[PDB]
């Protein structure tokens, strides 16, 4: 389903899960005082024990800024993949597009390539989208 101005923190089921070729399109904005936010593609929404996170996409505004990606499995974070770019800007709107491929997620921000991330958890296990932190979201759309 298309989601408009969701409640942040957002935790919602992804109807039909994800398949290769599909896009997750997020329109949102960053508050003036943001420190970080994250978009998590999860297996369920359990809090204790904490739901596995197949893909954690985590922009951090400190210093020059970076984006940390990782996977949480059995309540433990794996090895981080850090992209030392920061396309997000405080006080500004953004578009994130996550392209789902057989081997990787490919992420663009504001129609510019940002990063690739190899799957660590099988794609079919993802059933939940989580968005947390200092971020506002105008819309979430899943494109077939
Ligand atoms: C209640 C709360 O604050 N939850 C946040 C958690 C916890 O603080 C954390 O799990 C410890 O209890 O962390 C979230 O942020 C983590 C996540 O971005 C992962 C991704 O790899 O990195 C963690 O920080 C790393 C850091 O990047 C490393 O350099 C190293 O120093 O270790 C730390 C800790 O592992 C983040 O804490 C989370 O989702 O787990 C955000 C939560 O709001």
């Amino acid at each position: 389903k298309k989601i408009s101005n969701p409640i942040i923190p957002y935790v919602g089921t992804i109807l039909g899960g994800l398949v290769p070729g599909e896009l997750i399109v997020l329109h949102g904005s960053i508050p003036d005082d943001a420190d970080r936010f994250q978009v998590d593609l999860q297996c369920g929404s359990s809090i204790k024990p904490r739901a596995d996170v197949a893909f954690h996409f985590n922009p951090r505004f400190k210093w020059s800024g970076c984006v940390v990606c990782n996977t949480l499995e059995r309540e433990k974070w794996g090895w981080e993949e850090i992209t030392y770019e920061m396309p997000f800007q405080k006080g500004r709107p953004f578009e994130i597009v996550i392209m789902i491929l057989k081997d990787k997620f490919q992420v663009s921000v504001n129609k510019k390539h940002l990063l690739l991330y190899n799957h660590r958890i099988s794609l079919e296990r993802i059933d939940t989208l989580g968005i947390y932190g200092k971020v506002q979201i105008k819309s979430i759309e899943f494109v077939s």
